[PDB]
């Protein structure tokens, strides 16, 4: 009932473990034992619900006492009880419960994850919500501890029309995934039962909540005639041009595509920009193969919001590093360091195509042919004469932090294709990466780098034996601490997607949290992570 200094230390090195490390059967029984004393522990909660085999009367009765006995959880926590782990009710509603705590800020930096996460939930518990169907047709045809997921997303998704956005589309795509439907029918018929759940919601609130789905309806109306757009440009017979001519010329046809000139509906990439439809003109096909295509739309403020639109391809995966990206930059910048990173949105609207923000940049292989360095570019586009090396100080702070922002991002995540036309640069200073087709450690190429650095990034800092070197290098060991302290947050998170048909996740999902789990390596104290970390950029610029 109450522990010794001796055993109180080894409960402490069992409640600081990853969420997703498996306890041992000795680890298990010393949790069971003092579980009344851990009580005033919130932290330990977690571990003391992975102890209990639910499957066992006793057991799931015993701990469910102690569940309301114990310190209230912190958000990041309650993400582990959503997991495929936990199938009783009363677990799976204190998570909801603990949900409710949070701001929708931050319930739309877990969205992605919540809306997998019904995939554990009690598909009948959804259909008896409701008061062969086409999932895109729902919200286009109207008709004239108590929560659960369902219920409270949908709840929260009409307050917030950011959020109902995102709700919207994230589980349109998941209605949208054959393989859910081919491989899961009860899945499969649980999202149509979350979408039908949602439209009907809607349509019971007030004049706003109204709106909400008619605007979400001319939403997928203008998606769905983008789509058939994109279809018959792809097919035009021709070279680029005459793909290009007929995009402009369908585009500019309103009466008979309706694309250029609509009433204000939100951008589905980024819902806080209405838009008054595309620009037919600037309208273009990348080079590229896949014929993705640059789209210019009008916005409500006169200001022109590019887009890229893909059509025959899936973005789940860019989806989600991209979503990540945009986590791990809003952790940093919580813990005051604002490594200037883009994290540009990225929304599939179907699991055959969606929407990137487009951020004017130039690629560092570009950058490289057309000045000859990256100081060489700096030196052309912000010239300082007071400046190191002739740039202008702020383009080289801002060059320094993003370098060692998407070191430790990219790091973490095993981002592989790492070529000098996925790495691109902006004329304020701002590296990034693009193209996330290989994560999670894989690669086109036998025996990938961990640090993934190049002898021009080193170059366009001044070299090796330069200031901003190290700050590069301080930025870098800096970035790695603060996110190993939200490991907790970040891998529970990955643990939500083992089943979300990413391809590189989809490849060994039994695993693939222990990948980034590694990267962080936990097994080493702050000052072993300070020092790891310079080795590995030492080995990247070496090598
Ligand atoms: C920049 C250009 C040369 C490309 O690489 C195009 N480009 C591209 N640009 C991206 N950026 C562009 C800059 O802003 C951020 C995101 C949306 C992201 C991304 O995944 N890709 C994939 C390869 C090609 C494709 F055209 F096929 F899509």
């Amino acid at each position: 009932l109450k522990p010794n200094a001796a055993t109180r230390d080894q409960l402490n090195i069992i409640v600081s473990y990853p969420p997703t490390k498996q306890l041992t059967y000795e680890e298990q029984d010393l949790v069971w034992k003092f579980r009344y004393y851990l009580t005033n522990q919130e932290k330990a909660l977690t571990k003391f619900l992975k102890c209990v085999n639910w499957d066992l009367p006793q057991e799931a009765k015993q701990a469910l006492e102690l569940l309301g006995k114990w310190k209230p959880m912190d958000v990041e926590d309650s993400l582990e009880l959503l997991s495929s782990h936990y199938t009783n009710p009363t677990v799976r509603r204190y998570a909801v419960a603990r949900l409710r705590q949070a701001d929708d800020e931050d319930l739309l930096m877990y969205l992605l994850q919540l809306v997998q996460a019904l995939k554990y939930e009690n598909f009948d518990d959804i259909k008896n919500g409701l008061e062969e169907i086409d999932s895109s047709q729902i919200i286009t045809s109207p008709l004239p501890l108590e929560q659960d997921l369902c219920t409270f997303l949908i709840s929260r998704a009409c307050k917030n029309s950011t959020l109902a956005n995102y709700l919207y589309w994230y589980v349109i795509v998941e209605c949208e995934d054959q393989d859910t439907q081919q491989r899961d029918p009860k899945t499969h018929e649980m999202y149509l039962n979350v979408m039908r759940r949602f439209s009907q919601a809607l349509l019971k609130g007030d004049k706003s909540v109204r709106v909400m789905r008619s605007l979400l309806a001319a939403q997928q109306t203008f998606v769905d005639r983008l789509v058939h757009l994109m279809k018959a440009v792809q097919r035009e017979s021709g070279n680029r041009k005459k793909k290009n001519e007929r995009l402009q010329a369908l585009l500019g046809d309103n009466e008979k595509m309706n694309l250029s000139d609509v009433e204000l509906i939100p951008l589905p990439l980024e819902p806080q920009v209405k838009i008054r439809g595309i620009i037919p003109e600037t309208a273009t096909l990348f080079k590229s193969a896949l014929m993705p295509a640059q789209l210019f739309f009008k916005t409500e403020d006169g200001g022109k919001y590019p887009v890229i639109f893909k059509h025959g391809d899936d973005l789940r995966q860019d989806q989600l590093i991209l979503q990540i990206i945009s986590l791990m930059d809003k952790l940093l910048r919580k813990e005051n360091l604002d490594l200037k990173l883009t994290p540009y949105k990225v929304l599939a609207t179907s699991t055959k195509h969606g929407f990137m923000q487009f951020i004017q940049s130039v690629p560092v292989a570009e950058v490289l042919d057309t000045e000859g360095s990256i100081q060489n570019f700096f030196r052309k586009y912000a010239p300082s004469e007071n400046g190191p090396n002739g740039i202008s100080a702020e383009v080289m702070d801002t060059y320094v932090k993003s370098c060692a922002g998407y070191c430790v991002i990219t790091y973490i995540l095993g981002v592989g294709d790492r070529h000098l036309d996925n790495l691109l640069l902006t004329k304020t200073g701002k590296l990034f990466h693009i193209d996330f087709g290989y994560i999670l450690g894989r690669d086109p190429k036998p025996l990938p780098p961990p640090m993934k650095l190049n002898k021009e990034m080193v170059e366009g800092m001044g070299g090796t034996q330069s200031e901003q070197y190290q700050e590069f290098r301080k930025q870098c060991y800096t970035a790695f601490l603060h996110l190993r302290r939200y490991s907790n947050l970040i891998l529970n998170l990955f643990s939500l997607m083992v089943d979300a048909n990413i391809p590189d996740i989809a490849l060994e999902p039994d695993k693939t949290v222990k990948k980034v789990q590694d990267k962080f390596r936990l097994d080493l104290s702050d000052e072993e992570a300070v020092h790891y970390m310079q080795s590995l950029i030492d080995e990247s610029v070496h090598a």
